């Protein structure tokens, strides 16, 4: 939806943990992205199971989904131009140690396991999470008068 | 219940709106507080006129009450010790003027009308607040690993 | 003029130095204030002695025209409600040591001959200070959609 | 000229009304860089049509001369070894979904037109630029003494 | 000693555990305060008595020694004009709860017996711990060119 | 060693004379490794000379050793995994000119003689400079309650 395309990240228990939530939003709302959800909650076993329904096969399913279960996860919905795209370029790789600085994973982690933070790796993905993760009713539309600042 | 006294903080729409969510959010991590719930709601008249209702003889009631109606808040509840009493601190006096650099309104507020935070002035306050934006199953008990370097 | 008020503000030559310049307009910026002048200016002392005709008397006068001669200043005007009183508490007390942490003195400064930047002390002394450093057409008008967000 | 090149910086209206210009110094300061001019202008459509000459035959020409005449704009001298290759990737790639994090586009910015600062784009280009903004007098030479620091 | 006036600090366990002596030491550095001599060490409880000599009647000194003597200290001396009442005022009141947002522990700490950091009550204190914690070719003399910016 | 990697870094003369020792620090902290070492020294040139002997042959061996020899350094020794090669990677290139922005070099030097730091260039280089800059009762092993949240 050009400007309107939305992405779903999810700060993981070790974000919360190491008490980076604050630092993580910061970033996104300083590259001028709308929040438009946000809930700090507690994931059942069931819920992650569809989340990673695609790693279903993969040898650390059965931990990720326990470790994604162990703790609060602070999940969001963020919008603008590209937001999935750019969200993946702020967030960087999924294996710190190929994140550079400037990245949060290159800041902020090292291992692969422990790398602070979710986001979907496609619009259709995000559609899919979004709707996951939230209820319509949790999703805000806003007037943004910052809107006019970061778009033509 | 000592260090698990809660309070109720709420991001007003001006702090959404100047992208401050994160920047709030990191003082309160940065002091050792801990998050016990969290979420971005669109408050209704019905909740904001209850929320205020000590203030419902007070002439700027319904500016204030329309105004915290207007856009998205950050609802928040934070645990620790003295929690109400040391969050008020970090948030600086009602009116901005009087708030010190430092504090949240003294760094970042101008009037008392756009003050950017609401937090709850007392216990007994929190009690009711916590309450009315919040169900039991929205306030997570989670093992925080940093309360033994906060805690003797 | 209320929330047209306008102060004049300098930082001195250490804080040009020291590489304090952003710094500085930055908590400026992040208080809400309109930046509405700003210029890098080697001043004369004929300027000075008379930016500070009011000291003239005090022991310190002499060295601090020439100090304050003798490299770039970064001269600027801020406007907002009640800005040359909140300025003043942002930057802190004349001697730094009175100066508690949170303030620009607070936090940067040891010494009051070095004390990295100037602020109006009244609307009086703002009027005069930003004639005199200030053509009318530096001072520019322009339209803040911050505003909305810091009054009411 | 050696370490004695200049480049020539504006932060665009975007950059003043979202409040990033001490952001934005504040990069440039700790680089190790010379702020050698500073002003805050209102340019003329005049003054930006021979700015941007160059584009002249561009389809954003008129909406880019328009918008930088739009609201004020924050004119920079920088001076060290590099300075107008090095500024241009502090500040990142010109379309902002090709700046990585750790860059000014990258780190607070989305779309192309809405890209927060402009920067000279050759020691050529820095020298008609800076002609074209600035009076001679308005350059100022200070004795750095952060320069042993930054120089062999 | 004046400007030669020097104080002992030390980030306590907790301030290694929770990752903030860069951010501390950053903050006596932005101040202007020369670090002359920083250590990590493991302090037995044979000096941490004596250490804390004056204590040894309060109900919490054993509580204390245990645990200053549990994990690494960043042991520290910092030199400049009225370094040790300018350090306690950057570090905050004992009890953090007395400790208003600015200080170390106002924005950082919560309870009294995890209070981040150590620092000397007086110049006296400040000789004895210096002595009692470093050797005197621990104790680095060098130029500091930022000196003729922060002294007159 | 796996997580017990340890490599050794040296903030060099111009990062404690520009102040940038806690900026550095806070980087290593936040990215997670452990600090297990860490002192002011300042190195005699018989230290250096080995510490660089690589590099005897090239034409800035004497100027470097002189340099590194001139001032305080602060000595350090960090651990986790694969923490030689991702210290190098947020210090970054070589050259300041060829480090990108996020890294310390791209966003705090300019000139390959005042890069403000040393890490080592492999394990076996780090081994060696671990031994010749500390003793074994210099090397702290503390218990880390982060690792919990960096490692799985
Ligand atoms: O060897 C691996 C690869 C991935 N993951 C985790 O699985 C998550 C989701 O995996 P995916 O490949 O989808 O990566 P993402 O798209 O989240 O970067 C990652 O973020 C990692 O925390 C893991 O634990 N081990
Ligand atoms: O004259 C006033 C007093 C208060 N308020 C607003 O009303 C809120 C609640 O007022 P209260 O007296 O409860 O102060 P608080 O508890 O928030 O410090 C404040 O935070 C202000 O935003 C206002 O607009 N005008
Ligand atoms: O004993 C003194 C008093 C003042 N000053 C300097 O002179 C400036 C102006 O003095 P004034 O009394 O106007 O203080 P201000 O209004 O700047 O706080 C101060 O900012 C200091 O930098 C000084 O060097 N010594
Ligand atoms: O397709 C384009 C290309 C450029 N620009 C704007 O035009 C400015 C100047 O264009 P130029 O190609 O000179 O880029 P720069 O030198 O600023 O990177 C850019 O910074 C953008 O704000 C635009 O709006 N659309
Ligand atoms: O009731 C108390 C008083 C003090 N302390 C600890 O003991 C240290 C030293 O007490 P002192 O009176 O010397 O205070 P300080 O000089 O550190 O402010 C403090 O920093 C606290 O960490 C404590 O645990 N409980
Ligand atoms: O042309 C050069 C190359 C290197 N160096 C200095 O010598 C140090 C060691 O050089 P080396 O190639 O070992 O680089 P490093 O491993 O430190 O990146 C560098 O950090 C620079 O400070 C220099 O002054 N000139
Ligand atoms: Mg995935
Ligand atoms: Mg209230
Ligand atoms: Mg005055
Ligand atoms: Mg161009
Ligand atoms: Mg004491
Ligand atoms: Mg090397």
């Amino acid at each position: 939806t050009g400007a309107h395309e939305r992405t779903f990240l999810a700060v993981k228990p070790d974000g919360v943990q190491r008490r980076l939530v604050g630092e993580i939003v910061r970033r996104f709302e300083r590259k001028g992205f709308k929040l438009v959800a946000l809930k700090l909650v507690q994931a059942s076993e069931e819920l992650l199971r569809e989340h990673y329904a695609e790693l279903r096969e993969r040898p650390f399913y059965g931990r990720l989904v326990k470790y994604m279960a162990s703790g609060p996860v602070v999940a969001m919905v963020w919008q603008g131009l590209d937001v999935v795209r750019t969200s993946r370029a702020l967030i960087g790789a999924t294996n710190p140690a190929d994140a550079p600085p400037g990245t949060i994973r290159g800041d902020f982690c090292i291992e692969v396991g422990k790398n602070l933070i979710h986001g979907s790796d496609s619009v259709e993905s995000a559609r899919r999470e979004i709707a996951l993760w939230f209820r319509a009713d949790e999703l805000l539309c806003w007037e943004d008068s910052a809107g006019h600042w970061l778009y033509e």
